């Protein structure tokens, strides 16, 4: 055995040696039980960042954990390949978004293969492939067909300047971002996903995770957003019929979550679209500019002032008589249902704010038990759902929230004036990008036929790789040999659709892809999904907590629905990394090149989350240059619990190294002092008792470090608990015929319940001291013999009595009364 750790030499050794074993290579193998291990899968973006390095780095340790207890373990990696970064490269250097995607690839993927990680390269998939992207163009073609993707217009930000549709994130105080030029609003045909449809699974189905961290469960069903409440028509006035027609001249229609609190509506308010917000803003200009000034303005809705005007006009509350002045409001808006609602500004605290702004009245019909009310200031009880119970309200005097949601049901029913209904926040899912980098949609567009799709054995339609776009729209609309084309239908000539999908997409199912990635009839072989299932384990960052985790779960239950997989849910287990941080320097300089207190120094600025914005994300390149890939993983997995926040610090990638130094130095010199014994087995007793304490110890630690893998999955406390072991260990003599076996049943358990986190070094170490295969040794056992522990009147001694060690206080004191009451444990047992 070398004398000194040389991982630069070790870690390509020991990677030939897993590659050319095939352990990662994994099939549908009936004779092994399946563990799918998936971490989110990057876009090729260039090169790989440290936050990178720390998920996977997690994926692989469980995923090493679970191959080590004998698990078919499938860890698969791809590349998110599509979307708007290759359009900014091929903008910014004149290239073709293609060639620059898998330029980046290459390096990545050579990068990802340096720090060893576990990983099944045989289904590796890259998303702007044909031979990928074609299956979902299948899909939506499917879908298409059945309604569940269907075309209608929708608004999008028209940069009149850049001649390009914008983005939200690009509208900026409503100019485009590289123009300024003001933004208009246009309507064009779009596709959706009819999500809508499926809003009451998706929610419920959540109920089904229980392995799921509960906050993002609460995240999607408050994007879900589910409510159970009244419609509830208010009959205009006889003098407020000024230029209505239809059903709006008769009814005001509102929705409403609180049809208990219906007797203290004080006002109402409509869209500036509603009709009756038109009709009293003929004779009235104060209206006509007002409702101008909405139209001109969710995401905003909490930060922006509430404001209103009155109307003139009037309707009636259907319970209590009362006429209430209707008001045009900039809150409420036109589209999500009735575009207009009540206000009950003594129980809902936005009703409060506009009410106490405008002197607007209040009407307390609820109370909390003997909580004083107060019209001049809210308190958080005003809008109790649970404890109130109803106040002013005649019939209804005494109920609580649902007795008296199931009573006004009735009465607005028995009076035709309202019915139950179920909303959602949730919209459906706008497909359409006018962007060239993404996924073609199967559409042609006929002037006979109409909108139609391509049929399956015509797919894919396949995006031109051979274009370099500039901004300036999209190049697919201005490229007449990809939109001309003949119509499938009847064979004229048509124009095929040029928007691209939503890169959301690709990354809804590329898990089942994974399953059979070079199957090519049908999005995932039906052997493959039976087989590997669902996901057992998703490790990925939080912002995508809510629409791809949503979108990923609606795509599992589309797919379901075709007969192509047979799960409901895509993840069994989530798992949340925390961010990277690190210091900045200053425009901005990466660390790897500073002045660490060119010539005169820098400013040691703040720390932050590894970005491109401040400089300040050091490349795992450096770091496996200087220290190895082994040095990487033990750091991160140190440093903190995997979901902390993880600090950079040059000490603490000092200190991994040191400690892999050490794991080094302390196999060399045990098979330097005699070479390589068989591990010590079976009974115990005759052991000494320093080598009975190191064997507790080290199937305590056996135990732990296979709970904080297993259950808790905190890496950060395993490799503490195998560092005290080595302490304990080094404590000890083992020099003896019996301390030499026992020595090597720690080093054999020490390298094994490390290999997760460091693997590179451990299957080095291993060798030296065994010759089995490390993977068929497998995982540590606890040998529960070695965790039990030795055993230890009126007066005048009477007795004597064997206690075990673990015995309370109660156990010293009967097994005392029982022998032929004051307790010191371990030394005697008195009774008075
Ligand atoms: C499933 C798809 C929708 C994912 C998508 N390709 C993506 O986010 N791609 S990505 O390449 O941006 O990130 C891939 C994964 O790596 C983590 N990551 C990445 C960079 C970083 O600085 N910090 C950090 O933690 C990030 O949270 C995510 O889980
Ligand atoms: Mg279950
Ligand atoms: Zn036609």
């Amino acid at each position: 055995m070398q004398e000194h750790y040389q991982p630069a030499a070790i870690e390509p050794a020991a990677q030939k040696k897993w590659d050319d074993a095939r352990i990662s290579n994994v099939s549908e193998d009936a004779s092994k039980p399946k563990y799918y291990c998936l971490s989110m899968f990057p876009y090729p973006s260039g090169k790989l960042h440290m936050g990178h390095v720390r998920n996977y780095t997690i994926g692989d340790v469980l995923s090493r954990f679970k191959l080590l207890n004998g698990f078919n373990v499938m860890q698969p990696m791809g590349w998110d390949a599509f979307g708007m970064p290759a359009e900014n490269a091929a903008m910014k250097n004149n290239v073709a978004p293609a060639a620059w995607t898998y330029d980046n690839i290459e390096y990545m993927k050579t990068q990802l293969k340096s720090l060893g990680f576990a990983v099944d390269w045989e289904r590796e998939v890259a998303t702007c492939k044909p031979e990928y992207y074609r299956w979902e163009q299948w899909l939506f073609t499917k879908l298409f067909e059945k309604g569940i993707v269907y075309r209608k217009n929708g608004t999008v930000n028209w940069d009149p300047v850049d001649q390009t549709v914008l983005a939200n994130e690009q509208v900026i105080d409503g100019r485009g971002w590289r123009s300024g030029a003001l933004i208009e609003k246009r309507e064009i045909p779009m596709y959706y996903f009819k999500i809508t449809d499926y809003a009451e699974e998706l929610l419920n189905d959540l109920d089904k995770l229980e392995h799921w961290p509960e906050q993002v469960k609460t995240m999607q069903r408050n994007w879900i957003g589910k409510s159970r409440g009244m419609t509830v028509r208010f009959a205009v006035s006889d003098d407020s019929k000024q230029g209505l027609e239809g059903d709006y001249a008769k009814f005001l229609q509102v929705y409403t979550t609180r049809p208990d609190t219906l007797m203290g509506a004080t006002y109402v308010a409509v869209a500036a679209e509603h009709p009756l917000a038109t009709a009293a803003a003929a004779d009235k200009p104060e209206l006509q500019a007002f409702i101008a000034e909405c139209k001109a303005g969710e995401a905003d809705m909490a930060t922006m002032e509430k404001k209103g005007v009155p109307t003139g006009r009037y309707v009636v509350n259907p319970l209590n008589g009362d006429k209430l002045e209707v008001w045009i409001a900039n809150y409420v808006l036109w589209g999500y249902g009735d575009g207009a609602v009540m206000a009950v500004p003594a129980h809902d605290e936005r009703d409060f704010e506009f009410a106490a702004k405008y002197n607007l009245p209040k009407k307390q019909v609820i109370a909390v038990g003997d909580n004083a009310f107060d019209a001049n200031r809210w308190q958080e009880w005003y809008g109790d759902k649970e404890n109130g119970v109803l106040v002013n309200s005649g019939d209804l005097d005494g109920l609580d929230f649902q007795t008296a949601f199931d009573a006004v049901a009735a009465k607005l029913q028995s009076q035709g004036a309202g019915e139950p209904k179920t909303q959602y926040r949730l919209r459906d899912w706008g497909i359409s990008r006018q962007r060239y980098w993404g996924c073609p949609i199967p559409i042609v567009h006929c002037e006979k036929c109409g909108n139609v799709p391509v049929p399956a054995d015509q797919l894919p339609v396949v995006l031109p790789e051979n274009v370099v776009p500039d901004g300036m729209g999209s190049p697919l609309a201005k490229m007449p040999e990809f939109y001309e084309t003949s119509c499938p239908c009847c064979g004229g000539a048509a124009k095929r659709e040029t928007d691209t999908m939503d890169t959301f997409i690709e990354s809804s199912w590329y898990f089942f892809r994974y399953m059979s990635p070079k199957f090519s009839d049908g999005m995932v072989s039906a052997e493959s999904a039976k087989y590997w299932g669902a996901v057992d384990q998703y490790i990925g960052g939080i912002e995508h907590a809510i629409l791809h985790l949503l979108y990923a779960r609606f795509f599992t239950k589309l797919m379901r629905d075709e007969g192509l997989v047979n799960v409901d849910e895509p993840f069994e287990r989530l798992l949340t990394q925390g961010m990277v941080v690190c210091e900045t320097y200053y425009d901005w300089i990466n660390p790897a090149d500073v002045e660490l207190t060119d010539g005169l120094p820098v400013v040691i600025s703040g720390t932050e989350k590894m970005s491109k914005s401040k400089n300040n994300g050091v490349d795992p390149q450096e770091l496996i240059n200087a220290y190895g890939a082994d040095t990487a993983r033990l750091f991160m997995m140190f440093a903190a619990p995997p979901e902390q926040s993880l600090e950079w610090s040059d000490s603490g990638v000092e200190g991994a190294h040191r400690f892999l130094r050490r794991l080094w130095r302390t196999v060399y010199e045990y098979l330097k002092q005699g070479g390589a014994v068989k591990a010590f087995a079976g009974n115990q007793d005759g052991l000494s008792k320093e080598l009975k304490d190191l064997r507790h110890k080290l199937h305590s630690t056996t135990a732990k470090v296979s709970d904080d893998y297993g259950r808790r999955q905190q890496f950060n406390t395993a490799i503490a608990a195998v560092m005290e072991l080595l302490n304990q260990y080094d404590k000890t003599d083992t020099g003896s015929e019996q301390g030499r076996a026992v020595a090597q049943e720690v080093l054999e358990a020490a390298v094994r319940l490390l290999w997760p986190i460091v693997p590179h070094i451990c299957e080095t170490l291993w060798s030296e001291l065994n010759g089995a295969k490390l993977w068929e040794a497998g995982w540590p056992t606890v040998d529960e013999a070695a965790l039990v522990k030795s055993e230890i009147v009126n007066g005048k001694l009477r007795g004597k009595i064997t206690v075990a060690a673990d015995a309370s206080k109660a156990d010293l004191e009967a097994a005392a009364l029982a022998n032929e009451i004051i307790v010191v444990p371990g030394r005697l047992v008195n009774i008075v």
